[PDB]
């Protein structure tokens, strides 16, 4: 069958990464996966290539754009990020649900090419709290806070909203959406094709 | 703020009503409730008028039909069942999500009057298990299975499908569908209004 | 071995009583129970004397006051409510934890007679949601909201605060408070006495 | 706001480490953290510096004591261990709940400087069982068993007691204490400051 | 397809019956049920004939014994209790798992007639806690403790042992035993028949 | 006491590995462990020796067989795999429940030497699904599918059956079997020896 494509977006400091990482730890590669994006930003201490991202240089990323290799690409917080079309179409083909961690610009592009992709937006519990999480120079902090408020402007465009106040709760909300989507008729009629045959035949 | 209307259907013995009661005992009345349908069938030991059903006579049921008192109504195995429009509109306007335990016939009439409603169909894990649950004479049991096969055929008309093999597993699937529907933008926009404005 | 006394309070519509009943259905009588208060208010359909309340007449309630039969008592919206001292002392001496669903007035009188008691206050997630839950004429609803705002003002007098936005989330918070109180040294010292001596 | 300071103590072989590690795996760095202590003992296979501990040499640890750099320090099982005051005060300041894994000597020192710190003691289910866990030379085993019995002598000084018989259960007990503490009025009045305003205004 | 018969026993105050009711409220009738025993003891307030027990007179109980109506029967503290063979065989043939809340005496008679049955014995966490739960005059309480110590002595005759210290913990242990028994090859072979053939 | 010996078998692509790995992450080394088997196959990227397996060369494995060092050994998918008898008997002795991940050939050998070992078989939800998981050349895929169908032929020999459709569910089934086994009288009479004494004395 075909897996469902998920778009997950959020301002930095909403917990989106840890939520997605905690999610994957409970799902087998044959059911759920996160997509491997291409980026120009430097790998982070303890972040292997090809796994988290495909780290390429500014020129290398620019030649992929010409090659129309991207399903979408955008400039985010000083670097280029894009979704290799090959991987996404192949993984979805084997029936796997693929998670695309992307900013709102990328989300618009995908909604335009894959109308059935589902989008989830994640909001922090409050401004103060969003601020406390960001801090973890006041000039760089204000820069992240400005980008974070802009990103949140586009929340109403997504199908789902998870307010990540209490971590565990938001992690369950994220699991709950995945499961409810696999309970939809279209996917269930396929997964239980046999049984349905037996019951009506 | 209007609540969502859920349509749940299944052939007898799929475990439908015992899945709903387990769900409801986990939710307060201001969040979720189940509609109390009208019926001409005899009350079973334990059933109380107004609670499980509004048991009426064939004549009375007719009276209500003629006066458009039903959001939907239909005959299910030699008896009538209907959802009084009034009760539903009143509970929906208070923001409560309503569960409608009705057959595939009523489900259709509800889909038209409320295209926003979400419908869930429940299936037994096999025809043998179905048979077992149905048995609770070989003749009466074969006629029950006949009405079930007819119910199960309209399954594709529903948004969600739960194969209730393992009770808890299926109960968590129902709980999951309602939880996910509440995480939808339109619903969330409202209940989190002015948190998004503060942000 | 004496049990802990829990004070739970909230304005009407915060979901207080439906949070307690969900808790109690998860605990045996030798562990947790709820006190059955006395009241002069009319029994609501379903309520049974001795179970939910001990429904008495204004005269009778007065008699008990004059004879110091109440650990605490107060007038809540044109009616009297009180906790008979006797029932409580008897159940507390058997090691059972007791839940007191009472208003901010009774809570105070209980804090003095039992400084060891733990009090939990429950809040609705917003004034709109509060209003919605309260609506269950614009006049009667405004007077209900007025008595709620007055209840919510004494919230800081409580040890714990639960914002009951999502029912299950709030139910697990209550369950969590009672579980954590049982992990306290004084309580644990006793119930694990002679395990610590073996160690 | 200010996060709550936790003291967790236990005789070796009670499971205290694995409980604390399992705990952190479910909490974001912005809510819960374990403090990084200084020690003279050797790092263990697969234990990075600055993360688990700050591994220093005997002389280096001795000069920090003069510098009054420690909130507390003690000698435990042949080595020096201490809590750098800087980190603790800074992390707590950003509202984070910090866990201090320390012996009973350290616990006394902290209770004296931070009267609002909360302490949790963890006991094994029985002596035999404590013994089975220790074993994992009978001369070294008896030495750990003697130190372990001494440590347990000080249990009555802690606010909470978790009997770690069934792991999962003790892990839930440990999560349950953290959550119940964040439900206290003082911390809730701050976290929900806004809402309370709206409801009473 | 025949269901499994579970034997659950314990001394008064171990929390046995409140552990079973919590279990049953989590399972549908086509999966699990509890047998309604016969007894000569007086119905306690709330108990209903046919639901909790089949309350009969000493004469009537005798009549049934003489006519081999009991799969097992025994005297428990000055009264008779028995499991009507008929009800059990009927519910077992429908594939339902049956719970038998009976004493160590009945358990033995059941082990012989159904060697396939699984028996679970429940213990209090200590004699003090046992005493506390039992207290609900020092004389009547000492005689209760005497009958409990005698019950607890036949504990080794059971397949499983649950030390009900923490209610939820013990409830999950019961739930776990039934879930594991259902994962056994013989049971699974059947309910997953023709999935193994497709594979 | 003595821990219980578990045998877990399944055709490749049933999820058996990830289930067992997810299991261990929630159990302390003093309660549950997976046995370290000897094998001739190459270690996999990110798989340390002595931990997952004891990787030896074809000749080295052949000399262990002569030394009767194995409780069982078998040829599986092109390589030799065996269970060192030493480790198993020692770990079980300290009361630990040891998990043996082995094929059906090995399972028969163990059932013959350790009649009280408990065996769990894990089946995929369907043939198609088993196929989807395998794929992750059509000549090598058909080879795994043939071996996988053979392996499944021996399912009826095991005490338990877990159908790993929904991962989380199968993970709970696997936890549920372990716990129910520790609730058996024999093991409980030992674990609660003291209490029982007090209650009947
Ligand atoms: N179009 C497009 N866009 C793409 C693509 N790939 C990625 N993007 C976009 O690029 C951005 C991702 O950039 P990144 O550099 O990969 O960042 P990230 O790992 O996703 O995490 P962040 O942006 O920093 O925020 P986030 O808070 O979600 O992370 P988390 O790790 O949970 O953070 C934990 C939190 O805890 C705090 N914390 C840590 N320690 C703390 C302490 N002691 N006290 C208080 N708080 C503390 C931290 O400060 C942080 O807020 C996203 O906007 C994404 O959508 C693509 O292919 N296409
Ligand atoms: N259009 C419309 N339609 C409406 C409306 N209201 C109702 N309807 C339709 O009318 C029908 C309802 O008729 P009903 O007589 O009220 O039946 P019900 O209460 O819904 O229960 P069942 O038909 O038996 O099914 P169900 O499996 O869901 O019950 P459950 O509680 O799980 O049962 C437990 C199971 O366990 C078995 N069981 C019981 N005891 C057993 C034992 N000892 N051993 C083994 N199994 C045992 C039982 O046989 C049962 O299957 C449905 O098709 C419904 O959709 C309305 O307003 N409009
Ligand atoms: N000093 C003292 N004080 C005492 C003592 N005993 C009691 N009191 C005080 O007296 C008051 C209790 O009065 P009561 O008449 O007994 O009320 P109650 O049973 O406690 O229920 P409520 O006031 O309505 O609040 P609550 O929200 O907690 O109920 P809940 O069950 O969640 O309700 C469900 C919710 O859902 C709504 N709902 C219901 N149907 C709905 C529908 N169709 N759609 C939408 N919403 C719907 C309802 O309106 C309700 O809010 C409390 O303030 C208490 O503290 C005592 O001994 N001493
Ligand atoms: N004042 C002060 N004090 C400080 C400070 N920092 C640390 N300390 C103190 O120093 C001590 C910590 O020393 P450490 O060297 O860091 O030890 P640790 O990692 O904390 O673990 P242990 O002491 O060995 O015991 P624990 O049983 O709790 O660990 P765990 O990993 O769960 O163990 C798993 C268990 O399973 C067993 N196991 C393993 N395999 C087994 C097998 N096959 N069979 C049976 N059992 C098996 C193991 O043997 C072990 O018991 C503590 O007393 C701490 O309070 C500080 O800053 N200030
Ligand atoms: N052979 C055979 N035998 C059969 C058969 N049927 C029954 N029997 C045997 O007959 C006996 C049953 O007698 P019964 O009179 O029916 O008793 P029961 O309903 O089974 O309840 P108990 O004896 O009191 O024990 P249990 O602790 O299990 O109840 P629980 O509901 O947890 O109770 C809650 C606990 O909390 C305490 N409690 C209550 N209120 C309290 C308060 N305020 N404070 C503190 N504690 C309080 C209570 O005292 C109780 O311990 C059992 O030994 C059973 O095995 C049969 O067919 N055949
Ligand atoms: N006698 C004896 N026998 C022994 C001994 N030791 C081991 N054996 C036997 O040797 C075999 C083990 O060989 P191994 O090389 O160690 O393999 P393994 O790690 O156990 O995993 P596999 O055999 O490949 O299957 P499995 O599906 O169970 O793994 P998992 O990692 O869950 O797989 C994840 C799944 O997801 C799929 N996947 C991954 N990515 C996917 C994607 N994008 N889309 C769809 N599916 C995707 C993968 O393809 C895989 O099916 C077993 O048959 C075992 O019983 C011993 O001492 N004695």
């Amino acid at each position: 069958a075909q897996g469902t494509l998920y778009i997950v977006s959020a301002p930095s400091g909403a917990g989106k990464s840890s939520l997605i990482q905690a999610l994957l730890k409970t799902q087998p590669l044959y059911d759920t996966q996160v997509s491997v994006s291409h980026t120009t930003r430097q790998p982070r201490p303890g972040e292997v290539h090809g796994e988290h991202y495909f780290f390429v240089n500014h020129d290398e990323f620019k030649e992929m754009i010409s090659r129309d290799a991207f399903l979408e690409h955008a400039e985010v917080f000083g670097n280029y990020y894009g979704t290799s079309r090959e991987a996404i179409e192949q993984v979805l083909a084997t029936g796997v649900d693929v998670f695309l961690d992307i900013d709102w610009q990328g989300a618009q592009q995908i909604r335009q090419k894959m109308p059935h992709a589902r989008s989830i937006f994640i909001l922090p519990p409050s401004k103060i709290e969003l601020d406390r999480r960001l801090r973890g120079s006041e000039e760089v902090i204000a820069k992240r806070m400005a980008q974070a408020v802009a990103e949140m402007s586009h929340y109403a465009e997504y199908d789902y909203l998870i307010v990540n106040d209490d971590f565990d709760t938001a992690l369950t909300d994220l699991k709950t959406i995945i499961r409810a989507e696999r309970l939809r008729m279209s996917r269930q009629k396929q997964r239980h094709d046999a049984l349905i045959s037996k019951l009506l035949a």
